[PDB]
Parts: structure tokens; sequence; C-alpha cells
């Protein structure tokens, strides 16, 4: 299952994580956000012990999206050792997100 992260818990759940985190920015009023919501509960379990998948609600926790320049939702951002390394805007098939995390993982290993 996915980790629900707030402004108060973001630095402990995400920036101090010992693993890549996929942070998903959403709002209860966005439709695409509800379209990809099942896909990320599947990736949460498929990628357990490899990638944490976090959900941040931009209406309850405004500071974290402000700090990273979110302009639309869904916005998915990958974090690695406290730093934001990549992002994807808009709804996206489950397999495109895997391809993106595979290439994020390859690129991080070669730097």
């Amino acid at each position: 299952s996915t980790v629900a992260v707030t402004d108060a818990t973001f630095e402990a759940d995400v920036l101090k994580s010992s693993k890549p985190v996929l942070v998903d920015f959403w709002a209860e009023w966005c439709g695409p956000c509800k379209q990809i919501a099942p896909a990320l509960e599947q990736l949460s379990e498929e990628l357990a012990d490899v990638v944490t998948i976090a959900k941040v609600n931009i209406e309850d926790s405004p500071t974290t999206p402000s700090r990273y320049g979110v302009r639309g939702i869904p916005t998915m951002m990958l974090f690695r050792d406290g730093q934001m390394t990549s992002m994807k805007v808009g709804a996206m098939p489950k397999q495109k997100i895997l391809e993106w995390l595979n290439e994020a993982g390859v690129q991080a290993a070669l730097e």
C-alpha cells in the first residue's frame, strides 16, 4: 500500500528515505488523479523493497508542492537521497511509469 505524506511528515517519509521515493501529488477533485490511483497501489506492492510510493494531497499539504514547483496534477516526482531527480505530469499508463522508473534507476547508477 502507499504511504500518505503530509507537510509535517515529508522530510522524514521522503527526504530522509534510504530508498527512492515516488511522490504523487493529487487532489480529491482531480479526475486523472483518480484514474492513476489504482495503478500506484499496484506499483506500491510490485515495487516493495525497491521504491516507496508516497501520496501527497495538495489541498491538505500546500507547502511541499509549492517548494517543488507543482503547477498541475497529477504530478509524479522521484526523490533520491533528499533530492528531486525527475518528474512526470498528467495521467500515464502503469507501464510508462515503470519505464520511467527503470530509466531513472539506470541513470542514477551511471552518475
